[PDB]
Parts: C-alpha cells; sequence; structure tokens
C-alpha cells in the first residue's frame, strides 16, 4: 500500500481536496491521511466543507493561523514536519498558494518525502503578491505538478521545470463541482430562504487583500454593488475579513443595500452559482465556476491567472477604479455570454492524478 | 542616500562571505548594516575578519530542518520588523539562508543572494532545495561563476536580476593572504614543513551520520597518513559523531587538531601538497593556491574545478580505493585558468545594491 498525506488550510483547499479523496478512498492500497493546518478553523469557513462534501474528520488539526506571514508558515512548517515524522507518508500532496501550502511542501521535501502539487504553474507575474511567492515556492520544490491548463504548463516549462514531472491533468474544482452538483439540488433550498428567482439575481464574493485593505478600492466595490442592486438584486456572502474591513472603513451601511449574508456552504454556493445572471469575484474558484454554469463572470482585479477564461469571453476584467464604471461593466456583462469550449478537462483530474501517484 | 542593510548569517562560511562585503560596505557612512547571527553567540575566530559583533545572536540550532528552519523564519521576521532594513542579504544554502529570504520576501524587503545559481541538481541534499528556493525569492543574484549564471537563467530568472560578481571568498583569501603570512605560526606548531602534509576537512552530513561512510574516510586518512602525514582540523559536529559511534581512535592515527581560525587556514591550505574536503569553500581556496583537491562527495556544485583537473571527486565507498586516489592526486595539477573574478566581488555587490533604485 501507499500513504498519501494531504494539508489543507483553507476553504478552497478543503474543496480540491474532497475531489481527490474521493478516488483516493476509493482505490485499492492506498492509505490517505488527511492534517488541516488550521487556517480556516470555523464552521462555515471550514467544519461545513467537511460535512457536505463527505471528507473524513481530519487525522490532524494544528490549529495554527492569525499570525504574520513568519509566524504562521513557521509554526505550520514545524509542526507539518512533525506529523510527517509520525505517519512516514509516501506522498505529500499540498493545494494552491496559502502559507499551508508552502509550509507543507517545504516540511516534506527536507524528508524526502516526495512532494505533489495540485493546481501547479499559476501565475499573475506580480511578485510582490504572497500567493505568487508561495506557488512559484511550490513548483520548484515539487516532485509532480499537477497543472489544470496549458497556460499552467508553460509557465511551469519556461522556470525550467523538465516536461517529465509536468501533468496536464485539468481542474479539481471541476471535479467537485460536477460531483457534488446533484447533491447541492437535493439538498440546497437558499434560493428559497432568501426568496430570490432563479436568473433573477446577481452574486458577488470579494477577499482579496487588494480589494478589502485599500478604502478606495473596497468603496468602490461596494457603491457599486448597491448601485447594481437597485437594477437586480446582489446577493453577496461576505468573506469574514472583507466584513471586518467595511466595518472599519465605515462601508458597513453598503452591505445593507445588498442581500450581505455570511459565507455559505459549497451545496448552497453552487445553487447560488448556477442560479446567477451573473457572477462578480476576485475568487479564483468562482471565477472558473461561472463558467462551469455557463455564467457570465466579471473579476474584480487587474489580471487573472485563469487568462482562458478571459480569451473565450467567459470573464471579463474590472478593475475597481471608479464606482459608475463598476456598475455599468456587471450590468452590461450580465446580458453577454463566451464561446464554446471545454477547460479544465473532463471531470476525472482526480483519477489521472492518483494514476500519476502510483506510476512515479 | 541613508540605507540600511541586513546580513543575515548562520555558520562560519556564512561570517566569512558577509564580512568580505562588509569590510566594503563600511566605505558607505550612508550604510548602516545589521548583522544577524541565527545560532548563539570563538570570539577570537570572530575578530580575526574585522567585523563587529553580530547585532543580534538568534540562538536557534540543533533540531530537524523544520524546527531550525520555522523557528528561524519566525525569529528572523521579528528583527526585520524591528530594524526595517531596505535589504536583507543572505548568504550560501543553509537553513538559515532561506529562512532569511522567507522573512524578507513576505514583507516586501528586497533580498540579495550572495552566491546565487549553484546546482548539485540532486535533491537529496536540503542545500539544494535551499538555494533553489532562496534564488527564486530573490531581488538580485550574485552570481559567482558562468555555470551559476547559466542555471539561474535556465529556471526562468531574468537577466537584469542576475549579475556575475565572482567569489567573495576569493576576495577574502586575497584580503587575509599577508597577514596569514605575517601571523600564521600553525607550521611551526605542529611541525610541519611545506608540502610536506595533506589537510583534511569534513563535515557534511552525508558524511558523517553514517558510521560505516564515516569509517571509510577516517580509515583512508590513516591509510594516507603512514605515506605522508594528514593534518585534520576536525569540525566538532565531526569529532561528536565519531566519538558516538565509538571511532574516536581513528583521529589518534592522523594529526588531528581543533578547528583552526581563518588566517591558519590559510597557512594549512597554502602550504599543503594536497587537499581532501567535502567543503565548498575549502575546494575553491585549494584551487585559488594551485593545490590539488579531492572532494569526498557524489558531486560538486564547482564543475569548473573539475573540468581544470583542479578538484577530483572520490565519494567514500572504500578505504582502500579513497586512500589511492588522494595519494594518485597528490602528484597532480589543473591547468592555469582564472576563476572567481579579480578579487573584488564585494565592491561589485556594494555597487549593485547602492544604485539598484527604491
Ligand atoms: C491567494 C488566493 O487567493 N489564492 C486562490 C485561493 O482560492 P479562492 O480565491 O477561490 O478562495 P475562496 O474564494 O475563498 O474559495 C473559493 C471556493 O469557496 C467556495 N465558496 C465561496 C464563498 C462562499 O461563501 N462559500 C463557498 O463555498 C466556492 O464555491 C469555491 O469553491 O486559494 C486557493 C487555494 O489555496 O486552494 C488557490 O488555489 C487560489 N489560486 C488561484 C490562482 O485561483
Ligand atoms: C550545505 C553546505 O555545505 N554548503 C556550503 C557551506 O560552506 P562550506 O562547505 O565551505 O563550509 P565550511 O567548510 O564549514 O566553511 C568553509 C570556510 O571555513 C574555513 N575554515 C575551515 C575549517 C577550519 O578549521 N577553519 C576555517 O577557517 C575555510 O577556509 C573556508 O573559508 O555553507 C556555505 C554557506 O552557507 O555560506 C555554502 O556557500 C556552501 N555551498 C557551496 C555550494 O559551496
Ligand atoms: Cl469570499
Ligand atoms: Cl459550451
Ligand atoms: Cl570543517
Amino acid at each position: 500500500w501507499v500513504k498519501i498525506l494531504s494539508v489543507v488550510g483553507a476553504r478552497p483547499q478543503f474543496i480540491k481536496a474532497a475531489a481527490v479523496s474521493r478516488v483516493l478512498r476509493a482505490s485499492p492500497g492506498v492509505r490517505e491521511v488527511l492534517v488541516h493546518t488550521g487556517q480556516h478553523y470555523d464552521d462555515n469557513m471550514s467544519q461545513v466543507f467537511f460535512e457536505e462534501l463527505e471528507i473524513p474528520d481530519p487525522d490532524y488539526h494544528l490549529g495554527i493561523g492569525g499570525g504574520t506571514h513568519g509566524q504562521n508558515t513557521g509554526r505550520m512548517l514545524e509542526a507539518i514536519e512533525g506529523v510527517l515524522l509520525k505517519e512516514k507518508p509516501d506522498w505529500v500532496l499540498v493545494y494552491g498558494d496559502t502559507d499551508s501550502t508552502l509550509a507543507g511542501a517545504l516540511a516534506a521535501v527536507k524528508l524526502h518525502i516526495p512532494v505533489a502539487h495540485v493546481e501547479a504553474g499559476l501565475r499573475s507575474f506580480n511578485r510582490r503578491m504572497p500567493e505568487e511567492i508561495n506557488r512559484i515556492l511550490t513548483d520548484h520544490a515539487s516532485d509532480l505538478l499537477f497543472a489544470p491548463t496549458e497556460t499552467a504548463v508553460q509557465n511551469l516549462l519556461r522556470e525550467g521545470i523538465p516536461e517529465n514531472r509536468i501533468h496536464l491533468v485539468g481542474d479539481v474544482m471541476y471535479d467537485a463541482a460536477l460531483h457534488y452538483g446533484a447533491k447541492a439540488e437535493r439538498k440546497s433550498r437558499i434560493l428559497e430562504r432568501l426568496g430570490l428567482q432563479a436568473k433573477g439575481y446577481v452574486l458577488a464574493t470579494i477577499h482579496r487583500a487588494e480589494n478589502t485593505d485599500d478604502q478606495e478600492r473596497l468603496r468602490v466595490i461596494l457603491e457599486a454593488l448597491a448601485e447594481v442592486h437597485q437594477e437586480v438584486p446582489v446577493v453577496f456572502p461576505v468573506h469574514p475579513r472583507t466584513r471586518k474591513r467595511a466595518e472599519a472603513f465605515g462601508l458597513g451601511s453598503y452591505l445593507e443595500k445588498v442581500v450581505a449574508l455570511e459565507p455559505v456552504g459549497y451545496l448552497d454556493m453552487v445553487m447560488l452559482e448556477k442560479n446567477a445572471r451573473l457572477i462578480v469575484t476576485d475568487s479564483g474558484g468562482v471565477q472558473k465556476e461561472a463558467y462551469f454554469y455557463r455564467v457570465p463572470c466579471v473579476t474584480v482585479r487587474e489580471e487573472t491567472e485563469w487568462v482562458e477564461l478571459l480569451k473565450a469571453e467567459w470573464n471579463y476584467l474590472a478593475a475597481p477604479q471608479n464606482a459608475k464604471d463598476l456598475a455599468l461593466t456587471i450590468l452590461h456583462r450580465m446580458r453577454t455570454k463566451g464561446v464554446e469550449i471545454d477547460l479544465y478537462g473532463d471531470g476525472r483530474a482526480s483519477q489521472k492524478i492518483s494514476d500519476f501517484l502510483r506510476k512515479v
């Protein structure tokens, strides 16, 4: 048998790990160990993902979070190593691009434990972004690089990573949407709770530091969504950090002018995404999900790593410079669509991953 | 024009590199330096380098990679938040190096890597990962060799961030040569004459943490000693391992010493017939003095020394074979060639740090 240990720190990593774990559980000589590093350690940011997505309780919860980059990363590196020394996994899988991701990779490679990066080779080319540093360092530390796009493959080849370590497997978050979609239909009643008609609202999520730590950007965003809301209802599950910033800068009243919610579980999120007329976000996962449901998307950033979405016209960049401009862009984009194209694979990225963790 | 340049150093070879750089930075009064020592607070060997005492001793060491690295990352960041330097300099390829780079980059403090782009292409070595990741985290890459330059370019690091400045350890050797000649009495003390001995240092974990591999080395040196005396300043950790494994009697069969200071090291190296080492710095220094070298490893990053035939790899598989290799190479010389720059790597580094821009 082979032991495959997964390190997960945050909501989007739990969702990626859910897809992979589902395939590895069904595999003959594979034992899974799951380490939760403690970054997201809430109900609506963590536990709801474990229950709804049928993820077995983590074997370890490290309880680390809320410090500086150096504190969080340093403590995680030591604590993850401690677990690796006990468990002696044959593979460590790390996901996405947070400090957890880097800490796991760095803990493993120094113990000569093979590392594979799920969602490898994404680049913003903005080296000041902490996650840009994280994915670069993770990718160079890894033994296997599971890229979701051709752009990701090209990015890894450009940095001298050898072709035989890189596999274009598609996106496990597509696997997740495809596999949990029926379940979301059979359990979520969020549209009824909120009194929404299918295709009678816009859905917004905003959590990037660039957008929430800069008062003028966050004011543009919140004023824009209030304007949009007068035309078409805006539903907004608000990230807790985003809520705290809006309150801190005196912008809380804008949340009261839309249908602002606390963060929702994945099943409700699927139902909201599926039924939205348009999605406005700065989330990586959410902009891909918009495309999964063929809902037009606006990404409130100067760039995205998911460039194929822009090229296929499913997604559109709108930097938050002016509230009225952003509102008008949102309104205009909601009656657009992109081209016919199949991105991110067949929904079996996870069994491709599993197969490679046998063969290599 | 007032800029603060903070240097992160772990062990001996990093102090020697940082000393070379700091001797040049001291010539710019608008440059304030801060020196952060990641280990504990000997103070003589320290002073031969003409460096002020460290501003900080974080006192981290003796654990696993994850412990040492994780503790250092958090402690270095703490200092950076206090000191708010304009530049962080990291040196070489240890866990201290990577911890300093990681601490800085996430605070948006520019990092320069002294000794950038070296590659073994074997990730069994922790230092390989360390230097790859440090390089990809760095704003300025100070490469010692053309090979290092080509390694950095192949990994997609842009040309305008890479500078071939040569090796600060050649600067150091050039700077301290005369003082060593004037002040060192080690040959007199040991009873050796020029070209009458072989010098050995061994400190790599892979060579000292396996009983039978360390036995191969110590037995080889005992055999060599029967033909030509072997002078062996033993790294303290090498001696601890040797004692723990029950191999200490082998140290009595050569001229085993405690670690020596830099000036005495210059004198030993310069006057040796052959140097046998697993040190990166000593490999180069053997070449500086045109003394043949045998590297007790499966690879070296300093590949120019192999091509110029000044160095030769002898993995420690068999005591007899390693001894014979050592004795055969003692009668060799490499080709005349100018590696590692003009002794002014440190000046080039300082020039780049001071003009790069905010
Ligand atoms: C630093 C950064 O922002 N890195 C990116 C970051 O992802 P994301 O931005 O997508 O974070 P999120 O938006 O918090 O979660 C979305 C999910 O929550 C669900 N979601 C959303 C809201 C909600 O209320 N309920 C939900 O279930 C949605 O349905 C989605 O399934 O972290 C990822 C990771 O480390 O794995 C990186 O892969 C990633 N990098 C890229 C390039 O996409
Ligand atoms: C992991 C590893 O072994 N990395 C390498 C490691 O250096 P080295 O192997 O040279 O360590 P050392 O041999 O302990 O010191 C030599 C000096 O001590 C003097 N030395 C020596 C013995 C003595 O008794 N007295 C002395 O004065 C000698 O005269 C020398 O000047 O750490 C360096 C660093 O991080 O900066 C890396 O750049 C380097 N990687 C390469 C590629 O060379
Ligand atoms: Cl969010
Ligand atoms: Cl289609
Ligand atoms: Cl040594």
